């Protein structure tokens, strides 16, 4: 019972990008009204209620490697 | 019983972008209204309730590799 | 029994723009009305209820490569 | 018993593109109403009720590769 | 008992596009009104109920490789 | 030279109504689209130019008398 | 020369409602463009240009009595 | 000459309402769009250009009686 | 050479309610957008020039009377 | 040359309301953008140039009388 595990990775990520000029984020906001009376979250929940939310993302690159490696021996 | 686990890899992700110019994100809220009473999440849940939400996201190169190597012996 | 894993990959993904003019996302909101009462969610719900919502892209490259390899020994 | 898995795989994906110009996105919004009462989602489930929404998405390259390999021994 | 798994692939998708104009994305909303009262979803639905809802998607390449390999020995 | 001017008026005007029950007036807008240069108007003029409009008029009686008398010696 | 202006007027107006009920007025608003360049007006001029907008109007009993007398002498 | 203006005037409005329920006034708004350049308005102009607007007027009674009288002697 | 002016006038507006129940003016507002550049206005002009607004008028009874009496002796 | 004036004026205006209840202005705001580079208002000019605005009027009684009363000899 041998197991090789050898994952040759050869990866590149590569943004290239001058300059990034007027990025305008202006908004007018409004009214998020929300009734709610018991709420019950167990496990693990992510939950988002009665949000009024402004996200200004500018990244230089934005370049993401998600990499999982599993091995189970049963 | 051997198992050679030997995945070669040579992958590269590129953009090139010279300038990003006028991004204008300019909008308007409005009204949200949401009515309940009872709410019961148990495992593992994501959930938006009543959200007004403005993103505005400008990534220079938005590039994202996703890799998954999963080897199970039973 | 020999299981020989070798899967030679070469891949580039390549985007190439000069520049990225005038993106204008004005958007005059509107109204949402969402009555529940009863919301049960057990295991890995995604559930957006009640969103008045806007999103601004603008990827300089926007590449994205998903592999996923598998290989189970019963 | 000799499985052999070698898939050489070599592939491009190139978008070339001078220039994106003007790209207008105004929507005047409008109204939704959704009345319901009991809601049961038990696995996996993904779900938009009642949502007024504007994606505006203008990525330089937009290219996606999905690659998936399984090999299953019984 | 040999198998030889040897896909040689080479694939080349190319997109070659000077300058995207005027695009103009300028939708007058209206009404969309749903009633219901009970639903059940038990596993990997995808479901929209009551939207009203506005994509502009302008990609430079829009090119797209699906590319899927199983091997399955009993 | 004699005038008499007399004019006896005995005029009622009546509206008896119980109850007024749903009034729904929900219509989805649309696009209107008007183009024009020069416009001159001298002398009590009365212009709506590109109008998209909604009027919901309930009264309770809605009576109107209009009496004009005129009377001129030359 | 004897003029005698003497209109008797005896005049009533009577609505009678017991209760109104619901009036629901939502309209979703569209989207409406005017494009000009040169506008003249002299004289009492009553002019909407490029409006989108929304009226509702429920008065109790809405009765209007408009009277004019206009004796000239030359 | 003797002019004799005596214009004996009853008059009664009368607006009985016992109540008024539920007005419901929720318009969700759209987007104008007015491009000029110039205007000129000389003598007793009333003027809307570029409005979005809502009015919700409910008065017990709205009863309105305009009366004129004019006398002239030349 | 003798005027005798002399109006009786017994005028009652009279609104009798008894009560206003649920007035709700909820408006999600948009956009207005307008471009000029040169506006002359000389005498007595009444101009709205790019206005997004919400009037709510509950007034109990709303009665308004206009009595105008011109006697002129040339 | 005899001008006799005499106008008896007997008038009431009457609002009976027993109670207002609840009114209810939630307005979500949205955005007015004006462009304009001269404006030459020379006599009595009432100008309302890019404005958001929330006007509630609740009166108990809201009544206006108006009179004038202009004689003029020559």
């Amino acid at each position: 019972v041998q197991i090789v595990y050898k994952p040759v990775d050869l990866s590149k990520v590569t943004s290239k990008c001058g300059s990034l000029g007027n990025i305008h984020h202006k908004p007018g906001g409004g009214q998020v009204e929300v009734k709610s009376e018991k709420l019950d979250f167990k496990d693990r929940v992510q939950s988002k209620i009665g949000s009024l939310d402004n996200i200004t993302h500018v990244p230089g690159g934005g370049n993401k490697k998600i990499e999982t490696h599993k091995l189970t021996f049963r």
